[PDB]
């Protein structure tokens, strides 16, 4: 989407994953989705170095809405869970220089139930804007076939475009095209700053690598359409919440800067422990994910349940992430020529081969000619950034 | 098996799920199976303060043989991995006040391929106690019938008892029969100081799910027979390696408790967090899964992606944990009758409880009329200890 938005992958905080449709303020306050929630977490991504580390977007998914529209046809905040709405919320969080999201879905009612934009897709777009929305998560549940997603998919689209406001447009087409024929990603690119492609991820290793499994089988229709304005989207990071181990937080992280996705946390910024944050908020790996040339990675290599993946950085540099698939026993050793890596670019003559994953540690000069020989833990990533070199 | 051992379920430390078949000591000699690796190990028993809290078997699993018999038919040691030989070994394991395990199989090989014990029950047996072995392991590969299964898990039992020698008897006579036909648990128990039920674990979530999912479908016909000497085994703890989350760690020590678990640690003592350590230090937690009533756990109810599991412990005590096995969210709130908990007699007329994971806090007096009400992350569990008030 030629918008000029989403030169780099929109960095921000999302609630689905993590907290999800809560409407029970009485009983379960600290998880309902309120408007307290989200000035809470706005406070927290100031405070907790989260805007600095580039985390800029505060977004809010399904189960903001009042369950009817107002008698002049717009959308509304919930009154009970919202009673200031999305206009002051919007004040709040440009006053702590981040820009909020919202969500809406195509079909008749959202996926959690809520009024859909079936119709008013021109009036939503409108009430967005006035509101100070800098950003839209479209979903696509409740959808009269591929005709109807398509058309209400272009039609948001044109219609943020008409208010003249800068939206980041987040859409789910391609994903709710799978079950009806293929996608066209050229077509999607045009109108979609970013589009989520598989099923929604949850808080489990299983779901990670149901992912990485699909992204890297399907890479030869998604790598080469993503790109600065548009790009794919893998879905949440579940860092700092309950379901993958350490290693198994390292290999997200890894992946989705390998990948080019939107680092959309999904967790309790209130309640996170500080190794999480650590890695949420490591420059170095940022840096790989928000790299200017904004070419997507991919996967090189798989074979005796190790997978090798890389991708190209601005000025002859690439990141290569290494995973151990095998979910028993020890760290395992594994080698490769570094000829092999970057295309045969990375280390032509030399490299000079740091280590991000699961820690930094500088590791030197690879000759043209060198082996690369590392040990990764089991559902581990090890993480390398190769710098082009004439020195040594 | 009424030879006077694991009164309580057997603790210590199994080199299987970590180091598992590695006989690189060339390019790996720190993680190969060598007697380097048990003395290390050994060291840290004692240093760390593992013994301390009861981990007092270190085992050998697969893995150690000469890949042939010597010329008067015994089992020996690999001459480079293990030099000094199981007897030497088994003489360092005692000076630190430590048990020695082995391993052997049923059948004709290994599960690795390395000498079967099939034909030489007794001489393995007297070879093993003539060494100072404290403990064996008795896996079930390349046995070709029912037949031959049952004979050779009786006949080495029978010929570990006829050597003289306190010898732990780890079975799996049961995960091998499975297949074929229901297995006799009064019998298996008869022969077996522990008993595998289950297919290896190994370092997943979904390892750790599926081994409550069989016991707790399975609980009918296993939870009565165990008590002091003969135990339910549901594989080692891999607490400290890399594929359980925090929750997922604190699930796997709260429910070996609940089942009175043998607690064989897979893991390096070398590399291990501080958070790894504490929990399964847990010296609270160890009292449950240690209880001598020897009463196994059982799941209570299921439903609304919670389980709850109970335990009855000495002196009107019970254990119990709540799962909360929904996989997305946060923390999901969990609500009983304590009338409901430990078959109506823990909390008759009232009961304290103490929460001991994910940390301890006391939560205090409830009484018969109470409800109990509880905030469980996703893939973890609350594990309370409730005291009856007389
Ligand atoms: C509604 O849709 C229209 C139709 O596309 C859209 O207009 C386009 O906006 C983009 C973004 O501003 C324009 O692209 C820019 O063009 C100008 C002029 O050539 C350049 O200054 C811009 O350069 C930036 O980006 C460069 C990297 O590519 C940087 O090097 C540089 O520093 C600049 O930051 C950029 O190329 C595009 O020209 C228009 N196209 C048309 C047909 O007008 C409009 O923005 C949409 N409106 C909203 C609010 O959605
Ligand atoms: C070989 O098999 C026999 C028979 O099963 C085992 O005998 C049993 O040994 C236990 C433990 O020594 C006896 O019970 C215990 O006795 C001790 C001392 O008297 C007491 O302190 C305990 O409280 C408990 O009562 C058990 O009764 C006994 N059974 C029989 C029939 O004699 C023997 O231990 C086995 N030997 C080896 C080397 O495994
Ligand atoms: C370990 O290996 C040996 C040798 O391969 C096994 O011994 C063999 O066991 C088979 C049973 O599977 C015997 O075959 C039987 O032969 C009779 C007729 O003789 C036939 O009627 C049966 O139906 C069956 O086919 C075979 O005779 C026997 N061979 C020897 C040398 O004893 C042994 O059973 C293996 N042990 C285990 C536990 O797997
Ligand atoms: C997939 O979508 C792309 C973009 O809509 C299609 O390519 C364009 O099709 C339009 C309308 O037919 C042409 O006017 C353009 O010249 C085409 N290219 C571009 C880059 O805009 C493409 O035909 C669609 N279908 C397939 C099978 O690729
Ligand atoms: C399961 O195995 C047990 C023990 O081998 C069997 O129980 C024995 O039954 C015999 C009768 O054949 C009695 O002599 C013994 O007193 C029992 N032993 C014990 C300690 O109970 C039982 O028969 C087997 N059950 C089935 C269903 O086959
Ligand atoms: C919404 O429902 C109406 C019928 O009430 C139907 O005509 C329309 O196709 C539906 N719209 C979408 C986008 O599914
Ligand atoms: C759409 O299953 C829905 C849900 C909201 O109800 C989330 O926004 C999810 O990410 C999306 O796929
Ligand atoms: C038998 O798969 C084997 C293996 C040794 O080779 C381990 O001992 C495992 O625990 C056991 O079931």
């Amino acid at each position: 989407l030629d918008n000029g938005l989403a030169r780099t992958p929109t960095m921000g905080w999302l609630h689905w994953e993590r907290f999800m449709c809560n409407l029970d303020c009485q009983e379960e306050p600290d998880s309902c989705i309120s408007e307290k929630l989200f000035m809470e977490m706005a406070e927290l991504m100031v405070s907790e170095g989260w805007k600095d580390a580039g985390y800029e977007y505060l977004c809010i998914d399904d189960c903001w809405m009042a369950p009817q529209r107002d008698s002049e046809g717009r959308l509304q905040a919930d009154p009970q869970r919202f009673p200031h709405g999305i206009r002051q919320l919007a004040n709040y969080v440009h006053s702590k220089g981040l820009k909020l999201g919202i969500y809406a879905d195509v079909g008749n009612k959202t996926c959690a139930g809520f009024p859909g934009s079936f119709g008013y897709y021109d009036i939503d777009a409108q009430t967005f804007a006035d509101w100070g929305v800098d950003l839209l998560k479209f979903d696509g549940c409740y959808c009269d076939s591929l005709e109807n997603l398509a058309d209400g998919y272009k039609h948001m689209s044109l219609a943020l475009n008409r208010t003249g406001r800068s939206i980041v447009y987040s859409c789910e087409w391609p994903l709710y095209m799978w079950p009806f024929q293929k996608p066209n990603y050229t077509e999607i690119r045009q109108y979609c700053n970013h589009w989520r492609n598989f099923a929604d991820i949850d808080d489990s290793w299983k779901s990670i690598k149901s992912i990485l499994d699909w992204t890297s089988f399907n890479q030869e229709r998604i790598v080469d359409v993503a790109g600065p304005g548009g790009w794919n989207d893998p879905d949440m990071l579940v860092i700092g919440n309950f379901g993958l181990s350490w290693n198994q937080q390292v290999t997200q992280m890894a992946l989705w800067a390998i990948m080019a996705a939107p680092l959309f946390m999904s967790n309790d910024l209130r309640h996170i422990s500080p190794q999480a944050k650590a890695l949420l908020q490591d420059k170095d790996v940022i840096a790989i994910n928000q790299d200017p040339l904004g070419k997507q990675g991919y996967q090189l290599r798989q074979g005796d349940n190790f997978e090798v993946w890389e991708r190209p950085l601005s000025g002859l540099a690439w990141a290569v992430a290494m995973i151990n698939r095998q979910e028993i026993g020890g760290p395992r050793s594994y080698t490769i020529a570094v000829a092999s890596l970057g295309k045969g670019v990375a280390c032509n003559p030399a490299c000079f081969i740091t280590q991000l994953l699961p820690v930094k540690r500088k590791l030197g000069f690879y000759e043209w000619t060198s082996r690369l020989r590392s040990h990764i833990n089991p559902t581990g990533t090890v993480l390398l950034q190769l710098e082009n070199t004439m020195q040594m």
